[PDB]
């Protein structure tokens, strides 16, 4: 075929029932994941080909970046109850790994102010019940398929996108070819 099990895809030994759609796992301190965002707008892409009625969601994990990494995670969750992604997604993949400048979780906070959240905002979102339980969703669907690596993607609970086994001599290419397999596998 055109598509095969363990090549464009690998499939899920162990399918996730009530999944999201299209899931996609990242985390600020994973390399790929920069680029995936800023380079190659694989999220968007992504979007761009998929049907009506599809949602798509993003989550941050935990096991990179030690301390750091929990803080973001929750972080992440404060940015997905503002509903402020498109905001902060830019800035703090920079703070992480480009300036340097992300080191605590007061650093964090710096980029949604200067982002324009407000600190009486951010800090209520921050301690709230709600973005607790919005880190708990984020390490649920984590956990719901062993996930040990980012950038990852997952097909309602039953497909996992391979990246590996695709060109990557031309970035855009690169980009087409994963957003449509990530349509043939909505369609599946």
């Amino acid at each position: 075929a055109q598509y095969e099990d363990g090549k464009q895809y690998t499939t899920l030994e162990k399918p996730v029932a009530g999944a999201p759609q299209v899931l996609e796992f990242f985390s600020f301190f994973c390399p790929h994941c920069y680029q995936f965002e800023e380079v190659l707008h694989i999220s968007d892409n992504v979007k761009k080909k998929l049907p009506e009625g599809v949602k798509m969601t993003k989550y941050h994990v935990n096991f990179m970046g030690g301390d750091l990494g929990k803080d973001l995670t929750q972080a992440w969750a404060v940015a997905m109850a503002l509903g402020v992604e498109d905001k902060v997604t830019v800035p703090l993949f920079e703070g992480v790994q480009k300036t340097q400048t992300i080191r605590s979780a007061s650093d964090i906070r710096d980029v949604f102010i200067n982002a324009g959240i407000k600190g009486e905002e951010y800090d209520a979102a921050w301690n709230s019940f709600v973005v607790k339980s919005l880190v708990a969703q984020q390490e649920k669907a984590a956990a719901d398929v062993q996930l040990r690596g980012v950038p990852a993607m997952f097909v309602n609970g039953k497909y996992q996108l391979n990246p590996q086994g695709m060109d990557t001599s031309n970035m855009d290419v690169f980009v087409q070819q994963y957003a449509d397999t990530v349509k043939y596998l909505s369609e599946k």
